[PDB]
């Protein structure tokens, strides 16, 4: 949860609270949506919790921070069961005027479109060729390339949606 | 939510418990996981709220079950915030043994290539040609291509996970 992804931050490096959030404004958006509010209220949690302590020279993380993050990484983490709130509405569709379903879908994909040329945009800039990058910058990588392919396949699946609704009618 | 997907069932015609279930196992259950008893508990309190009532001649929708699944209907429905366990679980490996977390994708992948089969088989069987389906039937299509798509989009992505997770090391 959001603070292993905190966690996993401080494990390479003590760093302070602009560092971490300057971290979810960047690489960690691509899979780890958090405001910096949330951020400090978590990090304030888990200074509590004995997680992470501070320094002067800066948050580090602790002995039971690393525990923590160890237990979690070990947790076997399965795919988030299924319920599909488009399919739900798509099913609807039978009984319900598809208008309005027809817009929010149009909608949403035009979003996905942006969304998708916004990543794509910067793994050219950054992450274009894994060979060169370090290994921290291949695992960044590879969350982008998360959002892509499955955002990809969403819009793919949402324009099959579209056409069906205008064959129908 | 839950008893939308069952007050969409009911929307087309009255059923007995034993006909909603049976859609839970089969087509709802391309887009919606529910086990019969969490049905027949929500069918309860669906009927103490007056959103379904009961008859001799089996369940019927009531008015306000059906002004409820237009409200339901009519709401914009919009994609879940984006916190991907697998990515936050990626990026640990710069700091973790990445030997727990590769066998978990692994297994996982296998998992997902036998419910991409699964689906591919259903579809050939029942759902090959939308041009010879009924309006129900293409819907049903639908929400099983919905699976089909993203699932196999993740597991393009674990594989390009798995290898990173060898040219690394």
């Amino acid at each position: 949860s959001l603070p292993h992804v905190i966690l996993t931050v401080l494990s390479t490096r003590d760093a302070t609270g602009y560092d971490i959030t300057k971290e979810f404004s960047a690489s960690i958006g691509y899979f780890w949506k958090a405001s910096h509010q949330q951020v400090y209220r978590e990090l304030n949690k888990m200074g509590e919790q004995g997680l992470v302590t501070c320094v002067l020279e800066v948050y580090s993380i602790t002995q039971a921070g690393r525990s923590a993050l160890g237990e979690w990484f070990d947790q076997p983490t399965a795919h988030p069961t299924v319920r599909d709130e488009f399919s739900a509405k798509l099913m609807a569709c039978s009984v319900q005027s598809a208008e309005p379903y027809r817009l929010q879908l149009a909608e949403l994909v035009e979003e996905s479109r942006k969304l998708v040329a916004h990543y794509q945009e910067i793994e050219a800039a950054y992450y274009a060729n894994p060979a060169v990058l370090d290994k921290q910058q291949r695992l960044e990588r590879l969350t982008l390339r998360r959002n892509l392919l499955v955002r990809q396949a969403w819009i793919q699946w949402a324009d099959e949606v579209l056409a069906e609704l205008n064959a129908m009618a």
